[PDB]
């Protein structure tokens, strides 16, 4: 089971971790990976994970909003500009959360669909969200940097990297939002699901979920659910979207 | 030995590699790691690697220079606004190899190395190579994509991720030059250098390169090479380092 993956990176960061400064157990340099095959979908099962959560926030990233009003209103908890700013209009000037920035900076979204659509086979299609002008971005960075999309016998697979993640809340959930990113994808695009691969950077625990961390460890995973997109309507970009285009089947976390 | 992490990434994708098109054998998403401890300089075994390549071209990036005139007159062979340009001068204009961008652009090395010596424990260490805005960089972008740096029990580890690699040349000389990174930052900063973490995302080998890659991989690989940094004068800033400051000790290639 690829959740032992997580888990066994978890019991790594507790027993050969550093401490550092709230503190953390920490190790550098890291790789899971999750089959999305089959519709496999791995949202973890050691520990419920906010599965309305992960998709309202990702189909959010990808309208390119940045007010967290759209995701109040949707019962999930100005931002700047974050992941869909940088995502959707990178190396635009960012002014507020309720202004427009159509045809400002580049969409590096449409323009990895199209390099899957045009060129499949490329090795080029690569979404950043690290802009080191942007000095208000700077100053409270996307945790996830950078992300690739790679086509092989008709399964789009993603590489995600992560300069840092908290292994008890975030990586889960972030586990949940490009495995879900690249299922929104393969559909769109008309391929199926290969891989999510994450690579991490900093990969920490917090002392405070250390004793609920080493108690979650010793359960047996269960089989990940599955993930089917069923749209309600025609979706011809990834904005289009919608929570109800998404029936998760069999998720039964601890 | 860390060397049959590379031999079985190869071995891995002669045998299960996708084939794409000038064809090659491919797959996606791959680890390999490298302690830099006891002097360890990870430049391969197997098959001799181009070290003076590695270190005048590392030394040329970090001057920010882009004009491949400096380093034919040094023995190896306008390139554009290429890695050194984006590493200390991300985000200006690009205009000629022969210009001047002092002031001009982030130097997200200098802010780097800043992060090392003010906040070691820093997860935001991070520099980009990626410019999407950059029209001239993404009409043949860099293949290595970021890295991170990290300071852990006062020791300095590099983490790259790389969007492309050809295993039969390009990443073995990758490995030795970020390793070379990390141990050239190491010394200037005062620390120890740790591990480098290769995360690759297309890993493909040439089609004519599959008969020499497999007569390499039955070669049992051989201890690493030894890395010393001793320069001949004071070194106080990364483009001050010269080739002779770095001694190699006990390269025996195959
Ligand atoms: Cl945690
Ligand atoms: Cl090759």
């Amino acid at each position: 089971h690829p959740e032992h993956q997580y888990l066994d990176l978890v019991k790594h960061i507790l027993e050969n971790g550093a401490r550092r400064m709230t503190g953390t157990l920490s190790v550098f340099g890291a790789t899971m990976r999750f089959s999305l095959e089959d519709n496999t979908f791995p949202l973890l099962t050691t520990r419920r994970v906010f599965y309305r959560g992960v998709v309202e926030e990702l189909l959010f990233f990808l309208r390119g909003e940045t007010d967290s009003k759209v995701l109040e209103k949707k019962g999930v908890r100005d931002l700047g500009p974050i992941y869909g700013f940088q995502w959707r209009h990178f190396g635009a000037r960012y002014e507020t959360s309720a202004s427009s920035y159509e045809g400002k900076g580049v969409d590096q979204i449409a323009s990895a669909i199209a390099a899957i659509r045009a060129n499949p086979a490329s090795r080029r299609i690569v979404v950043s969200a690290w802009n080191p002008t942007d000095l208000g971005s700077m100053a409270l960075p996307p945790c996830h940097v950078l992300f690739q999309f790679n086509v092989t016998d008709g399964k789009l697979s993603c590489a995600m990297y992560q300069r840092s993640g908290d292994m008890g809340l975030g990586v889960p959930f972030n586990i949940a939002s490009y495995s879900l990113l690249t299922i929104l994808v393969a559909h769109l695009t008309g391929l199926q699901p290969g891989e999510f691969v994450h690579f991490l950077g900093d990969a920490h625990v917090y002392l405070d979920h250390v004793d609920s961390l080493r108690q979650q460890i010793q359960r047996p995973p269960r089989a990940f659910p599955k993930l089917f997109v069923s749209p309600k309507g025609p979706r011809t970009e990834p904005e289009h979207f919608q929570y109800e285009d998404f029936e998760l089947v069999g998720y039964d976390p601890h």
